[PDB]
C-alpha cells in the first residue's frame, strides 16, 4: 500500500488499524507515550502528531488511505511534542536515582533525547498519594495516568481494586478512598507492577535486611524458587543456561550464605503430600473439588471472594512455607543450633510470597522474601561476572528435586507433579487434555482401578470466576494468579510480557529436561525426610499443613 | 616502533622475532602457508615475500628495524605468490568433496581467493602412498609437506613413527618402508590428525555402518563419552551449554536409537574398581607403581615400549569397554534379548578407542566407535537445529554418574575419581599437589590410618619417558596420551589447539559443577549393579578385567 | 496450523504450497538440492524425503493437512539421502580447488556435512562438454542438471540458447549441436552464470593477463564502472560505504596502477553526446525510436534479432569504449607516450563488456575487462584490509562525474542523464512516469518549446519483445539486459538475486546523493575535453561513434 511520509514513498500493509502501527511495522517510529506495555491503549499522550492535508492529528487514530501524504516532523509538531513532554515532566516526581524504573523508563529516555534541561512550566503541587503498606508499593507522584495498571487489575486479574478517581489536574489512580493496599481485596499478584511503565508501582525492596542478617553471626540460609532461575539472565542481557541455579548457589556462598537449598525440593514435598490428600478426598468424596493452595495470590483471592470454598482449599502449605518449616523445625535440630539462630531467605518470582511469609499462620518461618529483581540487584552490586561463575550444586539435604517439582515454576506444574505421584502409586491409564480457552486446560484422568476424575489448570486470575460459574464436573482445580504461572510473576525482571514469559517457560522446560529424577518418590532425600522426621500424621499436619480464614472489611 | 608498510606509517612491537609475526600482531596479514597449527615452523612455503630495499625476501625471516620501508604487494610479488600456489595445486590431489578438511582448509581458501581456475603447470605423477589400515588414515596425495605431523609425533607424542623420506619431488612423509600404520609403533592417538592442515591425515569414517545398523531390526544402543559433550558445540559455532549431552540424547532417539547411556557411568564403575585394586596393591606392596589403563593410546605405547610394566598396568578395562561389557553381558540378559541382537555404538573423542574396540581381548563388545566429528556430521546431515532440541536425560540404568566420573574427560579426572573413592571408604587427611613441569602434577596423599602414597598425572605422551626415568617415589601414575586429556583427543573438532582445549576443559568443569552426585558410591545404580550382577570376584574379573601382551615386530 | 514433526507440535502457516516451504518459513530445514536460486523449481533432487503415514515421499510436493505426523529423519531417509548425494558426487567433476563456485557451493557444503569420504559408486564416464570460446565458460562435468540456467535464459532473458538435450545418463544442458557459445545468439549477459549453483557456468578469468601487464614497463590505467562500487563490499562481508570507489583507487595504486579513472565520467560524456543525437533525431523526425547502445548484451541481441532497428540504435559508443577511446587517442597524446605504451584495464559488473571490448569496431582500445569478482579476487589475494584503506580520489582529468553519470549503474540511469542534459539545455516542464509492468517505465516529456516525446526504460531482456510488439508511441527506449540494470550484472558477486540487487541499487543511490555535480555540463573537465580535443564533428564521430552490423549464421 503506497503512502508518502515526509515526501518519500513508503509501502505499508494493506490492512492496518492506524497509521502509527503501520509505520512501526514498516520500521518508522513516531514518538509517543501510549504504547508502554501489552495492556496499553492509544489516544492519551497526544504526542504521535502528524500533518496530513495541512492539518495536524494523532497518527494512532488515523486510518491510512492510498496516496496519503504525511509529514511526521514539522517545526509545529516539534514544538507540540516538546511542550507535551515538558507538561508531563513539570508535575512528575523527578527522582530517577531512587526510582525502581530507573534505566528502563521510556519517560526518562525521552527526557534525555528531547534535550529537556529546564522545566519551563511550574511543578504545581498535586495531592500525591504515597502507599508503602504492602509489598506492592504505590507512589502517584510518578504516575503518568496511562491506565495500564487499571486494565491489568480489572480485565486480566479480575480484581479491579485500583481505579481512576477524581478528574482534571487531580486525576489519580488509587484505591477506594485512598485506603492502604494491604487493607483492600488486592491479592498482591504484582501484575500491575509488571505492567507499570514508571516507578509509580514498585516492589518493596528488602536488600538492607539481608545485608544486616549477613553481617551478623546468625546462620543465613537461602532457598531459590524454580522460576527465578529461568528468568534472572534477562537482567544481565545474556542467553539462558540450565546451569543458572548453580551459578546462583556459587554467588550466594561467595557473599556469605551458609547454605543454599532448592525450593523445588519443597515442591516435590508439597506435591507428594497433596497427591495423598487429594486421593483421600476422592476416596471419601469429601471437600471436592480440591483447589491447589500453592499460589498465595489465589489463596488471598479465595479468602476474599469464595469463603465457601475455603475448606475445599488444599490444606498443604506452599513450597516456600513447607520447605521453610522443614528448615526451621527439623534441619535446625539436626544441625544442633537453635531455630532463633537461622535467618531464612527465600528468593521468589512473586510479590505475593512476601505477603505469605508475613501471614499470621506462618509468622517467623521465612525471615525475608526477595524477588528475582532484588537478587539481580545483589549480583549487579557485586559486579561479579555471573556468566563466568563456576557452578556448584545445592546443599544437602534439600538441594535435589525431580523434574516434576521444578515444573512448579510454570502453570500446570503442580497438577503434573500430583499426577506423577498418583501414577507412581496408583497407575494412570490415560489422560485426555482439553483446552476450552486460552488459559484453561481440562484433563480427564482414569486410574488403573477406576475412580476417574477431571482436573483443570487455570492461569490468570479473572478466568477463575467464569470457569467456576460453568464447570461442576472437575474434582481438582489448579489456579495460578499470573498468566503463564510463576515465570510471569510480579517480582520477575522487567519488561514482563507474553513473549518473554513464553521464553522463560521454554528455559524452565530445558532445565527440567536435564534432570534424572522423574517423580518425587524417586527423591531419596525426600523419602528419608519422610522416614525420619515426618512419620506420624500429627507431625506431618503440624509441619506441612496450614489453615485459611475469611477476609472481609467492615 | 616505526616502520613503513606500502608507504604508510605502522607502529609495531619493539621486540619481535620477524616481520610477518609483528605485522600480524598489528593487524596486517601476509599470505602464507607456513602458519598452519601450533606445531608450525617458518621458511617452507616461500609465499610471505616482501620488498625491502628493492629486494624481495621472506618476511617470516626478516628482523624488523626502525624506519624499514616494506612493500607487501607488488606485481612481482603477486606473480610469485600466484606461481607458488599454482605449483602446490598442480601436484595436489584436488578432490575437496570427499576430503576430511573440506571447508576448513587453508589451501582450499587460498585457491578460492587467488582466482586459480586452470592448472597452468602439469600434474606430474608422484608415487603417492595411500594407507587405510588404521583408524588414522594416510593419503600423501594431499600432503603439502608442512612437517607439522612429524613434529607433533616426535616432540609432542614422543613416538616419531612418521618422518620425511626421500628428497626432491619424491619427498614424502611416511612410515619406515611405507609400512602400514597399524603394523607400526603408532599409538593411534590421532594428534597428527588434530594438527594436519590438509586431508592427508584423517580419521576413518564409520557412518555408513551406523546407518546400516539403524536400518535393520537389531537394537541399537549408544553411549556418549564425557569429553564429547564439552566440544561438539564448536562444529555448530555456538556457545557451550551444560545441557549438550541431553540434547544429544534427544537427537539420537529421534534418528532411531533404542537406548542412550552415559559412558561417565562406566567411568564411575572403572574408578570404583581401580581404587580397590590400587588399595590392595598398596596393602601388599605388589605390582607398583600402578599405571592407569583408561587411555588406550598409552596402553599400546606401554605394550610397545615398557613390556616390564605390563603387570603394573591396571587390569581394569577402560570406561568404554567396561560399560560395553556390562551392556552386552548383563543388560542384554535383563532385557530378554540375545546379545547378538544388540548393536553398541560408542561416541568418543578419541581415535585410539576405535583401535581398542577392535582389540582381540574386546572383540564383539563395541560394534562401532564414532568420534565427535562423526556425531557432528550426523547432526549436520539431519539439518536439525541442535541448539533448539529439547533435552532429555540418559536412559536408565546407566544414565547417571557422579561429577568425578564425568571428570574423566580431562587430564587428572581418573586420579581424582580414585582419590574420591578412597576418601569415601578410607578417608584422606590432606593432599599436597605439586607441578614439576607443564603437564606433570605430583600429589602426596595421606590416608587416615597412615599408608601415604604419591600419585602423578601426566598428560601428553613423550613426557612419560623422562618422568619414568627420574621418579621412583610414586605409587600410581595416570597417563593421558593427548595434552589436556580427552578434551584434546584426536577425534575432537578441528581446529584442536591449546586455547580450544582449555576452553573445552572449562566447559566440562561447568558441566561437572551442576551434578549432585559427588562420588561413585553415591551412584545408587552403580551400587545396585554391583549388588545384583557383579557380586563374586570371578564375575567381576570376567566382566571388568582385561589383559595385556607385548608388542614387537620381527 | 497444527502439525507434528518428529513427534513435536509445530505451528505452520494456514495457507502454504508444500510442506518443505512451510517448515522452512517456520525454521525447520530439510536437506535438498532443488532450492538453489530464484529460478529454481522443486521435484528433481528427491532428497527432501519425509515419512508420513509410514510412507516416504518428497516434502516439496506434499500439501500439509491439520494433524499430519511427519518424521523428517529416519534411518531409511538417512540412507536414501546419503545414497542420492553419493550418486550426484560419483559422476561430478570434483575439482573444487579450481572451481569458480568453491566456497559458495551447496553441493560442496553437503559433501562436507554428510561425511562423504569415499565414492562407493563408480565415476562412470559421461560425454562431457567443455566450452571456453566466450567470456561465459561452460563445463558440463560440474552441472547437476538443476535447469535453473535454462529457465533464466528462456523466461527471464528471452534468448533460450541453452536447453536440455538427450536423455537418461547422457542428459546435458548445452547449445544446439554443442555449438561454441560465441557462435550462437547468446548475448553474453551472464545471467545464467549469476544463477548457476555450481561451477558448470563461470566467467572467464583474466587475472594472469593483468599481472603480466603490471609486471612490464608499460603504463597500466584502470577505470572503474559505477555498479562495481555498489556491490564489491559483499565479497568481503562488510556493510556498504559511499567511499568504496576511492578505497579501490588506493588499493589499485598500491599494487602498481599508474592511473585510475572513473568510468562514470565516460557515462557523463556518453549522455551528453546521446542527448544531442536524440535531439537532432527528434527535430528531423529521423531514425526513431532511438535505442540506447550502452548495454552491449542488448546491442548483440538487436544485431541478432532486430536487424531493421540497427540504424535506430544510438551511434554513440558505451561509456567503457568512449572513455577508453579518449584515454587511448587523446590522453596518451597529452601524456607524451605512444598509445602502444598504455595498457587499459576496465573493471565492470558485466560479462558482455568483455565481449564488447573484443569487438572488431573496438579492437585494441580496452586491453582487458575484469569483473567485480575478479577485482575482489585481487583484493583478497593481497590480504589487505580493504575496509581500513585510506580513500583517495580518482585521477585527473577523468576522475569526476555528475550524479547523473554515476546513475548509469542501475536501470533508468542513462535515460535520466539524457533528460538531465536536455533539461539543462532545453528546459523540461514536467515528466509523467508510468509503470505498465514490473520492469517497464514509460515517461512523457514536454520541453519548454513543445516537441514532447515519450521514453521507456526496460530492464531485463525478454520484456523487450513484447514491449516492441505493443508500443509505437515511444521515441527513445533504454534497454538493460539484466534485471535492475548493471547492479545485477553477470559479473557481480554471487549470490546475485533480487533482494541483493535492490540493496545494491540503494547503495548506488546513496553514493549518488553525496555528489555535488548535478548534470554533465557542470563537469568542468568534460567541458574542457570537448573544448580541447572534441571540437569538430569529424573528431567527435571518430572518437565517440561506432557502427553495428547484422548477425546471422549459415
Ligand atoms: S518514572 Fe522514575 S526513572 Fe522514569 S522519569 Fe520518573 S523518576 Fe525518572
Ligand atoms: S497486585 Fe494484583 S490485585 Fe493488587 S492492585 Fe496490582 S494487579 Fe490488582
Ligand atoms: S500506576 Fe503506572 S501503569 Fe498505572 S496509570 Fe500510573 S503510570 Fe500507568
Ligand atoms: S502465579 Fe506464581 S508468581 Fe504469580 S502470584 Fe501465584 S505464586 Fe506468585
Ligand atoms: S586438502 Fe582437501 S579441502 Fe584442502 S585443497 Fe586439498 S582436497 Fe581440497
Ligand atoms: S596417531 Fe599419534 S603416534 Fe600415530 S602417527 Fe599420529 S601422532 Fe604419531
Ligand atoms: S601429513 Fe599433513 S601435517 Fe603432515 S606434512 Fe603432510 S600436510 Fe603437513
Ligand atoms: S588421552 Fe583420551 S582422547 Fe587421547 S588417546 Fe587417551 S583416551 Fe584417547
Ligand atoms: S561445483 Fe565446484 S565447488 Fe561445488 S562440488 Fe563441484 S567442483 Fe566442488
Ligand atoms: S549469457 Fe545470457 S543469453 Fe547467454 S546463455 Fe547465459 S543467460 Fe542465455
Ligand atoms: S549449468 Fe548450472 S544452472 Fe544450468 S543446469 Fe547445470 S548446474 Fe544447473
Ligand atoms: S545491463 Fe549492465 S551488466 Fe547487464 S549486460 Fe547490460 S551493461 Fe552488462
Ligand atoms: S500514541 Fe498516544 S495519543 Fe497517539
Ligand atoms: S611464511 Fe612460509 S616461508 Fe615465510
Ligand atoms: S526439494 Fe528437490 S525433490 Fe523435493
Amino acid at each position: 500500500m503506497k503512502i508518502y511520509v515526509d515526501g518519500r514513498e513508503v509501502i505499508i500493509n494493506d490492512n492496518e488499524r492506524n497509521l502509527l502501527e503501520a509505520l512501526k511495522n514498516v520500521g518508522i517510529e513516531i514518538p509517543n507515550l501510549c504504547y508502554l506495555s501489552e495492556a496499553s491503549i492509544y489516544g492519551a499522550c497526544r504526542m504521535c502528531l502528524v500533518e496530513i492535508n495541512g492539518q495536524i492529528t494523532t497518527s494512532c487514530t488515523l486510518k491510512p488511505y492510498e496516496g496519503m501524504k504525511v509529514k511526521t516532523n514539522t517545526p509545529e509538531i516539534y514544538e507540540m511534542r516538546r511542550n507535551i513532554l515538558e507538561l508531563i515532566l513539570a508535575t512528575h516526581n523527578r527522582d530517577c536515582t531512587t526510582c525502581d524504573r530507573n534505566g528502563s523508563c521510556k519517560l526518562q529516555k525521552y527526557a534525555e533525547d528531547f534535550g529537556i534541561r529546564k522545566i519551563r512550566f511550574e511543578a504545581l503541587k498535586k495531592e500525591h498519594v504515597r502507599d508503602e503498606s504492602a509489598p506492592v508499593v504505590r507512589d502517584t507522584s510518578k504516575c503518568i495516568l496511562c491506565g495500564d495498571c487499571v486494565r491489568v487489575c480489572e480485565e486480566i486479574q479480575g480484581v479491579g481494586v485500583i481505579e481512576f478517581a477524581k478528574r482534571g489536574f487531580e486525576s489519580v489512580v488509587t484505591t477506594a478512598f485512598d485506603t492502604p493496599l494491604i487493607e483492600t481485596e488486592c491479592v498482591l499478584c504484582g501484575q500491575c507492577v509488571a505492567y507499570c511503565p514508571t516507578g509509580a508501582l514498585s516492589i518493596r525492596n528488602d536488600i538492607d535486611k539481608l545485608i544486616e542478617a549477613l553481617e551478623s553471626d546468625k546462620i543465613v540460609i537461602g532457598m531459590i524458587a524454580p522460576a527465578v532461575r529461568a528468568a534472572i539472565q534477562e537482567e544481565f542481557g545474556i542467553d539462558e543456561d540450565v546451569a543458572m541455579a548453580e551459578k546462583l548457589v556459587s554467588f550466594l556462598k561467595t557473599i556469605g550464605f551458609d547454605k543454599v537449598f532448592d525450593v523445588s525440593f519443597g515442591a516435590d514435598l508439597v506435591a507428594y503430600e497433596e497427591a495423598h490428600e487429594f486421593y483421600e478426598r476422592l476416596k471419601k468424596g469429601e471437600r471436592l473439588p480440591q483447589f491447589t493452595s500453592c499460589c498465595p495470590a489465589w489463596v488471598k483471592h479465595a479468602e476474599h471472594t469464595y469463603p465457601q470454598y475455603l475448606q475445599n482449599l488444599s490444606s498443604v502449605k506452599s513450597p516456600q512455607q513447607a520447605l521453610g518449616t522443614v528448615i526451621k523445625k527439623i534441619y535446625a535440630r539436626k544441625l544442633g543450633v537453635p531455630e532463633e539462630k537461622i535467618f531464612l531467605v527465600s528468593f521468589m518470582p512473586c510479590t505475593a510470597k512476601k505477603f505469605e511469609a508475613e501471614r499470621e499462620e506462618h509468622e517467623g518461618i521465612v525471615d525475608i522474601v526477595l524477588t528475582t529483581r532484588e537478587l539481580a540487584q545483589l549480583i549487579k552490586m557485586s559486579r561479579i561476572d555471573i556468566n563466568r561463575v563456576e557452578p556448584q550444586p545445592f546443599d544437602r539435604p534439600y538441594g535435589v528435586s525431580s523434574q516434576a517439582g521444578l515444573g512448579f515454576g510454570k502453570a500446570g506444574g503442580v497438577f503434573s507433579c500430583v499426577l506423577s505421584v498418583l501414577n507412581e502409586e496408583i497407575g494412570i491409564e490415560k489422560v485426555d487434555v482439553k483446552s476450552p480457552e486460552d488459559g484453561i486446560r481440562v484433563a480427564e484422568v482414569t486410574l488403573k482401578d477406576g475412580t476417574s476424575f477431571k482436573g483443570a489448570v487455570i492461569y490468570g486470575l479473572g478466568k477463575v470466576k467464569k470457569f467456576l460459574e460453568e464447570r461442576k464436573d472437575v474434582e481438582i482445580i489448579e489456579v495460578m494468579a499470573c498468566n503463564y504461572g510463576c515465570v510471569g510473576g510480579g517480582g520477575q525482571p522487567y519488561p514482563n510480557d507474553s513473549r518473554i514469559r513464553e521464553h522463560r517457560a521454554k528455559v524452565l522446560r530445558d532445565t527440567m529436561g536435564i534432570k534424572s529424577l522423574l517423580t518425587p518418590v524417586e527423591n531419596l532425600f525426600l523419602m528419608k525426610l519422610y522416614e525420619e522426621d515426618l512419620k506420624d500424621e500429627h507431625t506431618r499436619h503440624e509441619i506441612l499443613h496450614t489453615t485459611y480464614r475469611p477476609r472481609r472489611r467492615y
